[PDB]
This record gives structure tokens, C-alpha cells and sequence, in this order.
């Protein structure tokens, strides 16, 4: 009677730099949070945690949007150490933990964590990507068909936790963006899911691979001002590609194998297999972020 | 009576966010144009202009990509401050000019007392003799006013104002350092033209005894131009200090007018550290943590 195939899984939440109104901004994490939850005994663990600060090393000096929208002040970032230092402490936190890679597994509210944050960031410290980053649960996604399993209605609020908290009728905990806050909510949403039945197991996947990347992107002028567009460019910069599982199809077995070459992720990933050529040669509009990260 | 044989119109551009006063300003555009004095000329063709890499804050924010008009790709293919310094450096050597016999010149006291010197703590340059004494062209413009006698002005840049004074038409677009230091010279030139004193009137000095008491602090500070001015003042080193027109002489290069000593003596510590500032780890300053004053 348990359909979520992992022992524990992760709640994961980071938080960038950022600057509202330019989408070609190199993300650097300056917030890794992440709750712990036990499976068998169905138990939030608030005191299994990682909680830290991170300094970026690109741009230094908190955009004034950012620490509205995100609530740190840049004194907590200043005193914090850089990504590669805070993401050992990390490894080495899973480590204490003693956490079976391939049981356990991460949930996030969205995409974007993994498969753009991560991913990018990884890029920027010059890390590979671990296998447990490359296999997911979007629990957005897996409320999404919970709302068509159980009947839609209508939601007024705009972000994915806000949307979930609201159709579970659930009280909102701390603030938004704030890291920690974030993970608390979805991992309440989770537990809330898990009663009422949901099916809570990997359903997105990081991928060397997809076949609507041998079209060219149609490339928008505007896309510095889109997050949209700008999501269409990084889908075509990053090397990793989201694929989607359906429930019935996954296996524990898949953790550290690439769903399309079917290699393993120590090999799988080390180069782009779809660099997109077309977006590199007009010298004369550049993508910053992609410049910057060393993609071209 | 202008006793320089030649004059270097200076203008920075920097990083910024303009809702964040707590800001490590980095130099982005560094431009100079000569002006020879013994002949009246504006010399376009001798000039510098580099743009320049940062490397505390690498993204312009929009708004200094508003304000300025610079894009992102010019600075990911410059070079960054040291390698541009040098190159300055370098074209000075070119230009063949005689020790004290060049002043710079700047539309406000901001482009040497507070970029340079903080742009170079960041870069670990000494800051040059020919930094420490300059001609503050708007401090000589408000003096012009008084001679001449005043006018209702509307403009709102101390550029803006000059011209509109002196009633010459705008050049180029405001912010491009370029285009700021044409509109400098050609300010400059009607200055003097028009019986102007033009002289060294300011100077960057160890000591000022204004710095002895701790300032008066303001909580909201970080949203004020004005009042981050206040603290800019007790993190740097040196401080701005008033010479009347008359008074400067040539063989003031380069000692400090407070201590009277070498300003390679004289520029190495801070003499007046503001350890009474440094003193709330709940509300550091971030633009002296970054530069390492503290
Ligand atoms: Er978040
Ligand atoms: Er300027
Ligand atoms: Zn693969
Ligand atoms: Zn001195």
C-alpha cells in the first residue's frame, strides 16, 4: 500500500540570483534547502534538513529585485561559501544520512530546479551531473493528473505552490520564495497527495536527447523580456533535455541510466549531443548567459 | 593663467543598480579626451575610450543597461580594469606630456573621489598623483554664475545644467563616456573663453578632521544618493578638499595638502578607519566588505 517505490524522498528548493526584466541572466543558487520524508511512516522529517546560503561568484551583489522577491539580504549571502564548497557539504550530508543512491529521490515543484538550475549551475562550478539530479519527481505535474483524477476547479492563485496549497485547501507556511518555506509547503502537499491516494514516483527525467530539438528553434527577437521564450533558449543551450515516464513505467533500476542512450550518467552527459549551432552565429545578438557559462 | 598646457577630459561609467546605493560600482567605460589649452583646441582625435569588463558583478542590470546605453556583449569582450588601466597607461606615455603640466578634468567629484579610488581598491592599483588633484568643473561653473549673475535652470545633470547655462546644444546621448566627455570639453572651452578661472580646485587628501566624530547613521540609507555619499566619504581612504581658484600651484604634484608628505608615503593606509561603522554584523556594508576595507 505504498505506490512510491522510494524509502525517502528529498524536498528540494533552490533559490538564484536573478533580475526581473532580463531572462539572459546567468542563475547562480544562492539558497540550497532541502526537508527530508520518511515513505514507510508516512513522517515529514523537519530535523532531517540542509539549509544553507550560498555565495555566487559571478554576480556578487544581490539585484535589489532579488532580495525583494526572495526575502535574503545580502548579508547572508556574503558570509556564505561559494556552490562547489556548499554542494560537498551537501554530498557529504547524504553521506551521514546514509542514503541508498536509487532510494530516495527528489521533489520539486516545477522543472526548474533540476533540469535549468541545477543543470546550469553545475555548468558555472564545473561539476557533473549526479544521477540522483537527473531522475525527479515535479509534484506539480503529478497534481495536475490528480486534478483530473479528482475533479478541477477554479484557482486564483499564480504560483504552482500557491495553486496545489489552494486546491488542497491547505494553509500557506512562512513566505513564498523563501527556500526552506518552499520546501515545508511541498512536502505538506505531498503528505496531503500520498492520503489521498496519489501515485508519487519519478515522472521526469534529464536526458542526452529529444527529438524536437533537430528543429531549429524559431528564435523570438524579444525573448530577454519572456520567461517563456527565455525557457525555449535554455532548452536548446543545456545539454540535458527533460523527458517525461509515466508511473507504470518507471523502475529503481533506471537511477544512473540515460532513458535514451541507455548509457550509463558517468558517460551520458559529458558533451552536448544537439548543440544548437543555429543560436551561435550571429556574433552581433549574443546570449549572455550562454557566453558566460563557456556553452560557446 | 590656466597653468596646464594641456587638459584630459575623464569620464567613468559604471555597474549600478539604481534602487541599491550598497553597490561595488566597477568601471565599464573608461573615456578620456585632450583639450590643448595654448591653442584653444578640442581634440577629438586624441583621445581613449575602452569599455571594461567587472568581475564582482558580471550581468549589467537592465537598469544600468537603460541608463547607460551600453549592451551586454561590448563588456563580455572587453578586458577588465587592470588590463584597461595599463592600456591608459600605456596611451599617456604616447601622448609625450610633461610631469604637473596635465590636469583631468570631471563634471562632478564623483569619476575620481569615489570610482577611481574605490575601482581601484578593487584592482589593487595604487591610486596615481594625477588622480589626487583635478578640476571639478561644475564647482567652477557654480563660481561662473556668481560673476555672471543666474538663470532659472530646468536641466537636471550637472552636463544638462552647463549647457543649458551656456547655452550650447546637447552632443551625442547623456551616459555614453564619450559623449560625456565631449560635452565636457566643449563646456570647458566656452569657460574659459568667457574669462573663467580654470584651475585645480580639488583635492584627495589622507585627513580631514570632519571624520573624527562617527557619523550620524541613517538606517534607510541604501535608498538615498545623498546619504550613502556620508558613508562613501568614512570608507574611503582619501577625502575630497576645497582650494580656492588663486591659491593651487603647480608644484602641489603630488603631495597631500593635509600631511604635506609624498603621496607615496601618504595613500597607503586608511588614517581615519571608520571602526565605529564596521561595528553591526546585522547591517554590514557590503560595497566596503567586497573591497575588503573591513
Ligand atoms: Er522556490
Ligand atoms: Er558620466
Ligand atoms: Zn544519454
Ligand atoms: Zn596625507
Amino acid at each position: 500500500y505504498q505506490h512510491c517505490p522510494f524509502d525517502t524522498l528529498l524536498i528540494l528548493d533552490f533559490e538564484t540570483t536573478s533580475d526581473a526584466a532580463n531572462q539572459d541572466y546567468p542563475c547562480e543558487v544562492i539558497q540550497f534547502a532541502i526537508v527530508a520524508y520518511d515513505v514507510p511512516n508516512d513522517k515529514i522529517r523537519e530535523d532531517i534538513s540542509f539549509n544553507k546560503y550560498v555565495k555566487p561568484v559571478l554576480n556578487r551583489t544581490l539585484t535589489k529585485n532579488c532580495v525583494d522577491f526572495t526575502g535574503i539580504p545580502q548579508r547572508s549571502i556574503d558570509t556564505a561559501d561559494t556552490f562547489d564548497v556548499v554542494y560537498e557539504q551537501f554530498q557529504q550530508w547524504l553521506i551521514t544520512l546514509g542514503l541508498e543512491e536509487g532510494k530516495f529521490a527528489f521533489v520539486c515543484d516545477s522543472r526548474q530546479d533540476l533540469w535549468r538550475i541545477a543543470q546550469y549551475q553545475m555548468k558555472l562550478s564545473n561539476i557533473q551531473m549526479p544521477a540522483f539530479f537527473r531522475q525527479y519527481i515535479n509534484l506539480y505535474k503529478i497534481f495536475t493528473n490528480e486534478m483530473d483524477r479528482m475533479g478541477p476547479k477554479e484557482l486564483s492563485a499564480t504560483t504552482n505552490i500557491g495553486k496545489m496549497n489552494e486546491y488542497y485547501d491547505l494553509p500557506t507556511i512562512g513566505r513564498a520564495h523563501d527556500a526552506m518555506d518552499d520546501c515545508l509547503n511541498i512536502a505538506t502537499i505531498l503528505q496531503r497527495m500520498i492520503n489521498m491516494g496519489a501515485k508519487v514516483t519519478v515522472n521526469e527525467l534529464l536526458t542526452c536527447c529529444a527529438s524536437w530539438r533537430r528543429q531549429p528553434l524559431v528564435y523570438n527577437k524579444e525573448w530577454r523580456s519572456s520567461f517563456m521564450d527565455a525557457g525555449k533558449i535554455f532548452e536548446r543551450v543545456l545539454p540535458l533535455v527533460v523527458t517525461t515516464i509515466r508511473a507504470g513505467d518507471f523502475r529503481l533500476e533506471m537511477y544512473g541510466v540515460c532513458r535514451y542512450c541507455r548509457k550509463g550518467m558517468d558517460v551520458c552527459g559529458t558533451s552536448h549531443q544537439q548543440t544548437p549551432h543555429d543560436l551561435y552565429k550571429n556574433e552581433e545578438d549574443p546570449i549572455h548567459f550562454a557566453k558566460i557559462a563557456g556553452y560557446y
